[PDB]
């Protein structure tokens, strides 16, 4: 199950804020691998695609609006449970409750200013990936240690 | 309400130990704004007054000569829920159960070399800023990272 | 002229190598802004195209070759003086010469596994992005720190 | 009683995985003396003697295989409560449910490719070093710091 | 002659950027006392005779007003040839001159934003330290790993 | 050449100064493979034997004992061309002109003082090597990836 995978945004403030690496690399350290990524400015119509469940929902609004509003990290992970996994390094969605040594809880404060969403779920990755993605941006290889991460 | 403060201070052991770097380095990661800071030996006064319901405390007038012991760091930093936050951040008062990740957490073994004080509450929080500031010393400006990091 | 532009790429080891947010951070560190970003494996046509000037040179299609045996993370990078700094951050071209504080320096041994590459000069430069990046990858964007980086 | 002592072991992964200095860095910045230091390979009597008590489970000798298949750190720090809190440094022994700021949380997945180990107990302790260690290889010396990290 | 002393400040770039933490830890890394810091707003007339020799730069204005737009970070730190290291640590007054490695190396782009200062010479940072601090303000004590820096 | 050795001892101070993982980790990172490795106590004899060339210099005396004042970090290296390599990550033996990036640059301050030592070369390496070793302390092994640090 090793070749599960994750979708990981690192959001317009992550962005802003000098965070790219930083975050990538707690993925990169913790031994999940980076199957696609590319640094973009997500679409209102995909940001509303992908935002639409919670639509009708007042924070929406501006979420789309400041989500649209920078680039953004989209990025494909994979490894041993990274969906829940993943969203442990993160920390908690309110960075209120997020704690340190996860992502969130070390660099950022408030709800709106939530630095990067993971997805919640195996079902969620897969959509959001596929919505996010082109068959071709995924990149199938192999680690030089998959041996050691794995047994 | 981004504008509450917190006061803390960073102990002997902490300075004496190279931590300052450290610790700051924290509080600028998260986001939160350095409103003023000085390096000093605080005065047996000083400290009695800061520690004093702790006076009927055996510990009491160890903490008081090892807190003046040496020179100390000062700070006002301020952001929202920036005294509870801070907490977290800390670690425990105890360091035997602060969870790695906070500073508290990898940087010290002991209650009495526990190199850091952060507010306990917001009221105490004016009461120390008082205490150890003048209020012409602390800052007034605004960040960079202000809409980024504030919604 | 802080609009510059560097191609900066690492190269399939230095992913392979989990230096990727270690290498991105030093960029945003230092203040460069990110433009354009993605993960991915070099196509041969491209890599020829792309090491086109030493197409007789030995060490050639063995450059072709590891270079297309895993993915690159392919970017471009802005600021004053991108291309002649990245350079000195990247350190020089063979590892061993490559001094402590660079990526090369830190990071790397020889040559033939250097983990990653830069425009070495704009003239490279304008080309190496021609080459690597359809258009519509370019990322228009302002910093959060523009008036703190520049003058 | 600042004289506990525990039995740390960078497990073979751990060493390929070029996280040594990282993890022996976790342990002195944490404030914990080391005493007794080696890498090596742990031979096979050893290796059973060490995991005796899990002689019939499964895992078992795929655990003395591994466990013998390349080079560990071994070694032994000391402190107060070094026994339950290096514990609480790894984060658990199965890497899942480890937490972001331990070893476990950072770096590594799965359970049986786990960095690394640390005596769960005192007794346990007291066996791990006396089975890894001569006893003129346990250093006797003073921290610089020994009255910064205690009271 | 492990009193030589130096003063350093960061700039207001620097605190907008987030370097405190990285600059202090710095030299608190390398061995250097803190005697004194704060953490102030300069005033017009604090820089115009802080940067006196340089009234006759065109610049001269401009820096002028930049180093008083924020606040900044004096200190005193102290050591062995603590002004020239200071410096060799600094960078280069053009941070595009300035090696990887080098405060100015890693973190910043330009002249005008170049987040710090250090003392040019002695006799320079004698003026300095007279300048930004009150003698007072100066902490006298011993380090711990005095004996470990020091012969 | 790969196979190339030098010896690099992490000194008294580096020990008591808590370097002691932050260097190992340098090594680790740049790519290069301990091969041997374990925390001790250098005799005197062997400090002498060590020390023999450079005996009636001076210095010398107070060499040995402060060489033989603490448990020093004994290891062995492995890569291609690590004494002058290892050399360089180093810094100059004397701090004063070790740069920012290297180990000593970055750290220390004064000669007597030093840190660390690495062989002077091949020869060298050899001889303290053998001088510092037995046979069996070294351990052969091979990289997750000796085919991306080299081709
Ligand atoms: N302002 C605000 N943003 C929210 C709230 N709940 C969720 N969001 C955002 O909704 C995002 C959707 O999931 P994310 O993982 O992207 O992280 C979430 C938050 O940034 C809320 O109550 N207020
Ligand atoms: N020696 C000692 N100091 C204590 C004890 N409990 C609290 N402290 C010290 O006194 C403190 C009061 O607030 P702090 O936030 O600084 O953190 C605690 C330590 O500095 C105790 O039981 N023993
Ligand atoms: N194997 C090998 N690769 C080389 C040699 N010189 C340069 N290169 C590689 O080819 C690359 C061309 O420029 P890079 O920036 O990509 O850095 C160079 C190295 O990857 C050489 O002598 N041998
Ligand atoms: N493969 C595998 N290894 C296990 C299991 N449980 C514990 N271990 C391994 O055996 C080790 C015994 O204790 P460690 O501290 O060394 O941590 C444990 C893991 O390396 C399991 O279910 N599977
Ligand atoms: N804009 C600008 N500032 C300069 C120039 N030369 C020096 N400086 C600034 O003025 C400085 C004088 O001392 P500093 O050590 O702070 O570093 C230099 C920068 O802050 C220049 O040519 N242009
Ligand atoms: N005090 C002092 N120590 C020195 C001098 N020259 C060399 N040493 C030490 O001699 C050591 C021998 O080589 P090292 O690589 O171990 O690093 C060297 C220095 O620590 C000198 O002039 N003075």
């Amino acid at each position: 199950a090793n070749s599960e995978r994750t979708f990981i945004a690192i959001k317009p403030d992550g962005v802003q804020r000098g965070l790219m690496g930083e975050i990538i690399k707690r993925f990169e350290q913790k031994g999940f691998r980076l199957v696609a990524m590319k640094f973009m400015r997500a679409s209102e119509d995909l940001l509303k695609e992908h935002y639409i469940d919670l639509k009708d929902r007042p924070f929406f609004a501006g979420l789309v609006k400041y989500m649209h509003s920078g680039p953004v990290v989209a990025m494909v992970w994979e490894g041993l449970n990274v969906v829940k996994t993943g969203r442990v390094m993160l920390g908690e969605t309110n960075p209120a409750d997020s704690k340190p040594g996860t992502i969130r809880g070390d660099f950022c404060i408030q709800v709106g200013r939530n630095i990067i969403h993971g997805s919640d779920s195996v079902e969620s990755a897969e959509k959001e990936i596929a919505l996010w993605f082109r068959p071709e941006e995924l990149v199938n290889y192999k680690s030089c240690a998959q041996n050691w991460i794995y047994e």
